[PDB]
Order: structure tokens, then sequence, then C-alpha cells
């Protein structure tokens, strides 16, 4: 692991307590500081949280102001950025309709300043992109929730933000992340998909991206590989959390790879093995986990240190599966790369299309719909290069 | 049933023969010219086909010729429209990794032209709508399809398809048919969110818009309702396919209502107490299930009527719970309408906001989040309403 | 609201101060004492608990017995009986692996204690049923949990529990309460079906039923109501717990019927619609829900007059669905009852079977296969009923 | 693989012509006596089959005859043997509302019929298991099917086949196959538990057990390696179908692995790693997969060849874990096995365990409530191990 890996940590990560919905805490309170020296050490290079993990909700200025000076400190001495910070728009009992889309509109003015606070901290420190999670940001019930005038409040505020971060010269970039459930019945913008739609009718679009969670896109039993493929396809992956479900479920935050590892592996492959050798993507490689409830603080360090060791592992197959000559020749045999030439010929539209009779008249589709694809054989060696047997 | 209730059915529906995965047809084949007498008969606006359920796949146009003919008759003598059409890209073997997205560029070519072909045809009997469904388009293996190219080349083909219909007149507006599997393990636009993403992508997207189907999204367990409201807030929905499913499991394609009920209520709520006393959508309401393979033609036409039965139903108790004053009184408590004003008041931008004290510091965030929303009673009388108990 | 009808709460339920696994409690604490009261007025006729609900864990003789004693003239006062009593095995940081089958034997021996104890509190207050619940019974990792082994020391702990009921005169029954996951990654004992088949292998089977709770089975996707109609074929319906969810997610717990409408109809018409007029099920109809986070004390005690609402709306309906002729006449179409006739003649066997030519040389398969069961129309007719339109 | 690993396939497997609910077969039909030399050839000891499978529905005596003597010679010739047969009661238009439990009397009887016809087969061909496999077996609509009665027509029906089982000495031994879903909405006995909860109410218990398969537990979304180890517990695992699935969606029948790999992984380990060196079961390990509808016969062969290759690996991964000392001690840390260990003390009751204080009284909850039991490091190792590397 080097700082070129980009891995990073949320300090509500590590620092889960393991109070879970039907039970107390396991575990006592991290202290930021420690958080940055254990981080540092098992090879992360950055750190990020939401306001209220650094400073408790409702500190006075003196107190805030010591807790930012000594987690500078930490950063300095270790080495460690803060690529990231978010805000808690959900956790106080005054959040329990949502944030920004609240029906109380006190409530949605004070989720703005609660953000623009943090804004200024985060600017402060460094950080290059601001994550927004709308967690209660939904419904229960059908009737409680005007969908269309939520969505209006949603961009009321991000349009704000933008405008003052690009006037006080920030430069930093805001990450919207999905969820489709949980806290709320249902959430808002519950995919990658509805999340990228919705950006594109901001005000200052180029501003805003997505940033994506693994166990978020599996709760609704779909293909994180594919969503994060189109994501990329879009120029909307922002940043992007790594972590591990079993399917529609509460979220379970597991370590990156020890829910679905077939996934966990295409997920490597491409973002690792990008167009010309180079990776796909160059943001952080953010772990958004929780340590299992019935872990100790050795539990927790174990954890953090596996989430980098599952990466690791994961891209040095995906390397050595791509430069299989085998797979090189089954990739060829599936015709996967054929995917990239046009459709067209150059300069041809419609009048040349329907002029010619081979693509039709012509066309025998019963011979071609007998020739196989050879699918399930590269599929085969994708996973005995995981496995290690090739 | 009124002609300006707009129910429309496609061919396939009444007319499958309910051959499934795992067993033999247990019905005749429906002529096409009786399916349109019997729809005219129990309240049908309109009829909708895919190109192979009208004309067999590879009838010589003598054929194809007398079908077209005898079929636009039967349309003349019942009054019934062709608001849609649509094209099989699924079920002939060539089509096996796709239409407009095969690994094989001679499929993608071809693929074209079996739907340009189609374009005419509708053009002809004038429709207004392309539905496009990408049944096809996706994969069992994430090593097998490149999805970045993928949308390249959906994106080519749908760029064409416009170009063709802009040059010609045909006025036609293009509707995706977002589905996350079956037949494919994964399709490529799953839900109703990564299909308007994609669409906004395209040269004239003015021109795009999605067709989502109820049971698609709860394929994924997602709010059907809610994703049709964030479709309404982007101007997309071109279209809807109404039917019913038991959550995630193979596509049911139930009578409209048969399965989630509670969000078939919802839905019609949204459709049709629109935002004048106007519905908020204009087009076809779609029926696109299938009769239960245990029936005979007489469960056919119970079945088709059962859908507008189940629609007409809602819509009168939709009307009853927005008449109603103890429903008033629950959205007063409720502050739905709040969300409708906005967050800052005119002229406030974030330097206004800053200098409001009472949006922070003097914000008394306990007491605030201390109130009750009254949610569950305001959806309790929404449930009374449907159950007719009040 | 009767006392017949037998609507019985736990006091968790109304109690719920909603501290979610993302927020802090949005209510204060409810007094056990008021809310017998407020249980009374709403028409309830028995209250439940868990040890650790009514006694605040780690409170000396005085204070406990002091507790008792106030309780007890609560019920007094008002009428109210303890129909169930449950043990909170899932709360404390030391289950945190399990009670009855944590990896840790000293926990083991704990938990039976801790179960013994609340046995003979439950004996004091008149409780028929002890409701098992093993929520941190299962993993998070399949290497983790010998399930074999966790199975003999689940099976050795009732054993006791049984002898120790026998011997001290108790009479109590043992429902054990299935759930799949949360909060355990996978909870032993999945389904109501892994709950049966267990129970079966106990040393005094005939005292050891299930408590099956409506959202635990849909969580999975399953028919609740087909899952309680094969649990009453058993006979081990010994109680059940009724609340909404809206399939496979976090358990929602909403009032019942706020989930599924459709199966919590057709559950309502197995339990009152039985054999001989009667009901199927005579235990109680006891509400395991969660007044929803966004309510205040008046959304609780709403959302408790809810549930027996719909309970009371679907029952009604359920009757009128029965005793109605047309429906009298689909059931006869579907031939519904013809299932109750035996296959064979009375006296024949496999020799008999072989002889009838009847059944199988000369049996016509195709002209049987044409005739369709009305199941569409029949299930129209239902749900006519439950929309009160018929 | 060696006919010790007992590796048996359906005929129906590599046989099925892909044909799916969107689309016609792509692939033309394999003679019997090819796929017996086939599977031969690649390792497999045994092939199963349904009636219908081998023997075209319908075929006059001399035609069914002509049929099983060809297949006895390639069997012969090959030195195959039938470990297990079945009946089709699910393709033939007469099935729609299934076998044993249609509404329709006379279809009881017939399928009893098809079943007893298909036993004597078996039998003559030395089949030691008769797998009975419901798929039409439920309802789309609950009123349409008496569960009750269901059952009890499905109970007469088993105790006939048994008689006549135990009466012509055949020996054979029964698997119910438990699915969830698909072809009907809701499918009688839904996972392995309830379909074990069921044969304990037969005349002869003892001479039923399962048939369960990967993907059908996994449609649920349930741990099938869990629930696997809870049928051996029972004594009921009789027979297994092992293939892949992604969660909740349609059955895929991906070959074994391609799924749910970690999964895989633990089920080979109890499978194979069972308590005295020794397998834990010793029936045949089974492959009920399709070979992907975008594959051609090479690909039909690659796939028969994947399955047992990835049995292979995942056995030789298991078996290295279990070799490590590393993980011996992260078992030990975890206390695994301390499980095994009674949690009473020899003659220890409940009168002792009441008189223990260090079972109550003087424990201490807090302090071992904060002891780690290292499972995520245990999951780690093993997870090193599939992934070859360690």
């Amino acid at each position: 692991a080097t700082r070129e890996d980009k891995f990073s940590f949320g300090l509500w990560t590590v620092g889960w307590q393991a109070r879970d919905a039907f039970g107390d805490a396991t575990r006592t309170a991290l202290d930021p500081v420690e958080a940055v020296h254990k981080l540092a050490e098992i090879g992360a290079y950055g750190i990020t949280f939401h306001d209220d993990d650094l400073v408790p909700f409702g500190s006075d200025a003196q107190t805030r102001d010591g807790i930012i000076a000594g987690f500078k400190k930490a950063l300095d001495e270790t080495g460690l950025i803060v690529p990231m910070v978010t805000t808690n728009l959900f956790t106080h009992p005054v959040f329990k309709d949502g944030g920004f889309t609240s029906n109380d509109r006190s409530v949605r003015r004070y989720a703005i300043r609660k953000v623009l606070r943090q804004m200024d901290l985060g600017a402060e420190l460094g950080a290059k992109t601001l994550v927004l999670w709308g967690g209660r940001e939904g419904a229960e019930y059908d009737s409680a929730k005007d969908v269309s005038a939520a969505l209006d409040r949603y961009r009321e505020a991000l349009n704000l933000l933008a405008q003052y971060s690009e006037d006080r010269g920030y430069g930093l970039r805001f990450a919207i992340e999905p969820k489709p459930n949980e806290p709320r019945g249902d959430i808002l913008l519950p995919t990658a998909g509805h999340a990228i739609a919705f950006v594109q009718e901001l005000e200052r679009p180029e501003l805003f991206g997505i940033n994506p969670e693994t166990g978020h896109e599996q709760m609704s039993n779909l293909n994180f590989t594919q969503g994060i493929a189109q994501a990329l396809w879009h120029k909307k992956l922002f940043h992007i959390d790594l972590n591990g479900q079993h399917g529609p479920k509460f979220d379970q935050d597991l370590v990156f790879g020890h829910g679905d590892l077939l996934n966990a592996f295409s997920l490597v492959d491409l973002l690792e093995n990008g167009p010309d050798g180079a990776p796909a993507y160059d943001g952080p490689r953010h772990f958004d986990y929780k340590p299992s409830r019935t872990e100790d603080y050795d539990g927790v360090w174990e954890s953090a240190k596996a989430n980098i060791r599952m990466y690791l592992l994961l891209k040095e197959r995906a390397k050595a599966f791509r430069a299989d000559p085998e797979v090189q020749e089954a990739l060829a045999a599936s015709k996967v790369a054929e995917l990239k030439t046009p459709t067209l010929n150059p300069g041809e539209g419609y009048a040349e299309l329907l002029a010619d009779r081979s693509a039709f008249e012509d066309y025998d589709a019963d011979a071609v719909g007998a020739k196989g694809f050879g699918f399930v054989k590269l599929n085969q060696l994708a996973i005995e290069h995981l496995l290690g047997a090739r």
C-alpha cells in the first residue's frame, strides 16, 4: 500500500462503537488524533469525517477550535491529507424528515447553514470533494412527501452551495451519494442512475457528480461494476465508497470484497485496467465500512488492513487476468473488443444503411444465431485467475 | 371506460399463449383482427404491437402486405388507434447477446434495419411513440461486456433513428424501457434513473424519454410511484406500462393492482390528481401484462377488463381521498405543502442566509426535533379511502 | 375492538423511543403504568414485555420488586392480562455473538439463567407463552459458527427450560420466533419452516411451536399467509406477531396492513374464516410494530389504534367476501373445494390406482389442459371486496 | 475428477436447448446416448433424467422400449450409473395448477400414475433416489389454493409412493426439492426448512429427505451453506443440486461457484471437511445447471467441465484452509469449537444451574461483553486461502 494507492477511511468507520438498532455499543470511543496515527500506520493516505464525527454537535467555538487545532497537528506529523469532508444531516432528531427536503421550512434553512459551515472547514483543511448523503431525504408513506417539490428543494440548496464555493474560490466538487433505503422507507435518488439524472438538472452540472457505494447498489440487487461503468461513461464518478454486502437486507458495511467477491474482482479490474494501462479512475479509493460488532480494537485495526489487503490482492489478479494470452485469446473469440467498432461505417447514415442488403435482405440471421460467444469459458478463466489457479 | 381514459393494450398481452420458461403453451394463438375487435369491446382506445406479433418473422411482402391491410381495416371499423409500436429485438437467436449492443457488429447493423422498418409501419399507422425495450442488452458475466462501448453503440443507434424520423417528418418520440434483469443476468439501463441519465446524452434529447413499467422497478424493490414522480420532474415520462408484481423474483406481469396495491393507489393519485385539478400525465395508460397460464380465453378477457376496472376503482378513491376535509387537515398537519415554498426568501442568497442568526446560531433544533409530523395518521386516512371505509 | 378480539401489544412497541441505526431517539421514555392505561383505553386485552423493558438491566432486587408491584396494580385496575412474556438476549454487549449459541460457554450459561428468571416472573403474572427470539443467534461469517453445534446448544437450552417449567408446574408453551437477518448477517432458524423443523427435534415437542411475524417472512420475500397456513397444518401456531413490511430491506415494523395490503387481507381471511365458521386461530393477535420515528406521542397512540382498525376493516371485508354468491360461484369454477376430496377413493391403494385405465392409459391430458381455472376472476372479486366496491 | 468424486449431471442440463421465457432455442437437441458418452468423458460418474427428457411425452411402448434399451447400452459401455431419477410434473398444460396438488382431482390421479411409472423405470436402472420437484404446486393468488388441503393431498400422494416402493422392494429414498417461486408466483414448501418440517409428517418419515438446490435458497437471499448445515443436523440431506445464482431474481442455473463464490467455498468446506477427516455428505454431487443461452455445443461441454473444476479447486482451498496452523490459531481465538462443548456440565440440571452464582449473581457481563471474537481476522484468512494468497 502506497500513498499512490490513495486508500482513505472515514473517521466514523474504524470509530464505529457498534451500537446497532438492537443493542448498545460494544467498543469505546476512538480519539481522532489516535485514528490519524493508526491509519497513517496501516498505509492510508487520507482520512474523511462528518462535521459531527470530529466536533461534537453543539461544541462552543473555543472547544470546536481546540479540536480542529489538534486534528490539524496530527495530519501534519503523519502526512495524511483530508481528500473529502461530509456533513451529518441524519442523526439529530430535527432531521427526522430530512435536511434539504424536510417538509418543515426552518429545518431546510438550518440544514444549508450546517453544510456551509462544514464547507468552510473542508476548504481550510484542503478537501477537494464535498460528499452529500441524503439519508433522511425520502419517506415511509407515499402521501407524506411531494417528490417533485422535494427535488426542487434539493436543487435549490445545491445551487446555493455551488454559488458559495465558486464565489469563495474553494474549488470543491460535489458528490451525491445514492442509497435506496435505510433509514427512510425509501430515500430520494435511490440508485447511481437516479443521482446522475438529477445532477444534470442543476445550475452548474460540471461541479456535480456521484459517490456510489458498493453495498448501496447491492441492496437493490444491482450490478455495482456495471453501474460504475455507466458512471464512468458519464464522467460523473467523483468519488467511490467501497465495502461489502450480501444482497437486499440491512446495510452491512462489511470489509471490501467480503460480500459479492466476484463483483469486487470485476470492479477492481474496471477501475485499474483502464485505457492504455492506466487506471480508469484517479480519485480516492475510500472504505466506508464498519468493523463487525463482535470485534474489539484489535479486530478494528485488522479489518482496516483487510480492506487494503483485499483491494491489492484483487488488483494483482485483475492484472494477471488481462495479461494472460489465453484470456487474450478468449476475449477475441467472444468479440468483446468488437463492441468498440462503430456499427456504422465512416460517413454512413440511414440511406447508405437502407441500401446495404447485407444488413437485412441478404442477412442470414439463422446462421449467425447459431455461433456461440464462448462467454462461460472466458468467465471460468477470470475466476481461475481470481482463485490463483492460473 | 371512455376513450378519454386512454387505455391501451399490447397485442402480445391478451395474445400471450402462456408458454413459460418451464412449460408449453396452454392457449391457442389469438387472431389480431379478433384482438382489435375484443379490445374495442372492453373499452380500450388503442392497441400496440411488436413487429413480430402482427407479421410473423420472415413473412414475404405479399404476406406481410396482406396482414397490414386486414389490420388497418379492423382499426377502421372499431375506431381504435395505434399510439405506440415497438420492435422485437429479443426472440430470435441472432439477438442472444443483444440487438443494438451485441458484441457481433453484423447483428447490430441488422438490429437497426429491423427497427427502421418498424418505424415506417408505425409512421404509416399514425403511431406517435416508438418504445425501445433493450431486453437482450446486458450480460451474464462481467468480463463479457464492455459497458462503456455498449453505451456508445446504444447511443450511436438511437442518434441514427432520430435522424431518420426527423428527416422523414415522422414526428416520433422515443421511449426507452428499463428492466434490471431477465432475460439477461443484468440488463443495461436497469432502472428509470439509469435510462433518464442515458437519454440526457443523446444528440436530440428532447426527442427521448422513458417507458417505465410497474413490475420492472419492483423487481429491484424500488418505489414505483416515487420513480414516476422523478420522471415527471424531468419531463421524461413519454409512456407508462402498468402491471403488477410481487417484489424481486421473475417478471410476473400481473393485472395492474394485483401486486403492490398501496403503490398502485399512490400511482393513480399521482397521475390523476395533477397540478391544476388536471392529470399530471396525459399519455396512454398502457397495460403490459399477461393473463395467468391457468386461464383459458374467458380468463384472458376477464383479465383485460380487470386492468381497466382496477384503474377506475383506484382513480375514484384517489379523488375521494383528496376531497376529504379530514385529509386536508392531516395534509396541513404534516406540512406537505410547505415543501413547495422555497427554502429561501425571494432575492436571498448565501450572504443573506449566513446573516440570519435564526437559521443557525439561535435555532432551537431540539424543540423542532420534538414535534411530530403526523404521517401515520395521514397514511391511515389514505388506506381507509382505499378500502371504501370512508 | 372487544376483549374477544384479543389484541395485545408489547411495551416496546408504543414505548419505542425511535433511536435507529442512524439517529437519536425522537421521543422520551414511556411509563409502563401509563402504557397499561393508554392501551386499555384503545381496546387492547393484554400487554407483553421483555424482562428488560419493564425492569432496567442491573436493577437491585428492591427496585425490581417495586416496579413489578406497580405494574400489577395497573393491570388490576385496567383488566389487561399478560398473555406472553419474552427475554431480551440481544441488547447487552455480552450477547454480541448470541445468548444460547454464543461461541463462549459462560455466555450460554448466563443466557439460560436470565431466561429462567423471566419464566418465574412470567409464571407469576399469569403468562401462558414464552416467546423466544434468537436475534443474536447466527453469524456474519460462515467459518465463525458451527451451525450443527449451535443447533445442539439451542436444543440443549430449550430442553432444560421445558423441564423446569414442567417441574415448577408453570404450564408454559414455548414459541420460537424466526427472522432471516438483522442484527446478525444471517440468523439461525431463518423462516417459519426452519423453526418448525427444529421444534420437532426437541424432547417434548408438544410444548413448542412458533411465533411467526409478518415482516420477518416478507424480509425474504416469502408469502406470509401461505407460511401461516403451513404452520396451522402442523398445529404449531402458538402465537403470531402482526406488522407491515415492504419486502427485502431492513425490518420496518410498520402498522399491520401498511406494507403488503393484499397479503394482510388473505391472512385475516385465513385466521377468521376458519372451518366450522369459526376462526382457525384462537390465540392473541399481537402487534409487534414501531410508531415511525417522525411521530410524537399523539402519532404513537394513533399508530396503536391503526393496528386494530386495519385488522377489523379487513375482517369485515373477508367475511363479506366469503358470503358473496358470486364469489361462491367463482370458488366452484376454480375448484377450490375439490382439493379437499381425497385423490383416492376410500379403500383404493396403488394396486387399484394402477388398475384404473382412466387415470393414465385412457386419460386425455390435452382436453384437461385446455380448461381454465378462473383464478383471475376469483382474485378480482377478492380485491373488489377489499376496496369496498362490492 | 474420479468416479469417487461422484459428480452427476441431469440430461436436461447439458441438453437444455436454451429456449427461455423471451426467446427461441439457440441449440439443437442433444441425443441421450451422445450425452452419456460426453459426460463419461469429462469425468461424470452418473446421469439423471426426468421421464420426459429420455422418452418424449406420449411415446408408444415400442418407441419407449427402444429408447430405454439404447440408453442402457450406452450406460453399459461407458460405466456411468443412474443414481437418481425424477418425473416431469410441470411441462404439459395439464399440470398448469400442479400435479399432486392440482385443484382438479383427475389431474391428481394422473400425476401419481406418471410417477409410479417412472419409479419402475428408476428401479430397473438401479436408481436409489427419486427426487420430487413440485414446480407447479402453488398459486398466483391466495384465494385460489387451500394450502392445508394442498398439504393433505401432497402427503396422501407421497405415502402411496413409499408404500408401493416398500412393497415392490425398490428400496428408493425420496427427496423433495424446495423452490420459493417460478413458475408459480409462490410454490408450496418454499425453502429447505418448510420441506424438512413437511417430511416429518409423512407415514414413513425415514424414507424422506430433501434435495436442496443452491440457487433456490439464494432466490430468497438465504444462506445456502447454513441451510445445508441444518439439513445435515436433521439427517435429511438425501441429495444435493449445485449451481450458481445472483440473489433474488429469476432462476439463473449458472455453473456452480459462478454465483455467490464465498458461499460456494464454505459449502465445499462443510461437505468435505466433515467430522472425522471424512466428508459430512456422501451422496452424489449433482449439477442442476444450464449452459448460457449465448453458447454453442463447445460452450456446453466447457460449462460441464467448469462445474467439476469449480468443485475441485474450492475443495483444494478448503483443505489447505483447515491444515493452516494460523487458521487453527484463529479458530481457537474465535472459540468455534467451544460451541461443541455442552453448556451444562455432566449431570448438571436446572437445580445445579440455579445454584451457580457464577452463571448469574457473580457474572461479569460487562467484562465478557468487551472481549472481541476475532471473526474478521478468521474470515480474512479464509478468503486468502480461496484467493490462493496463502
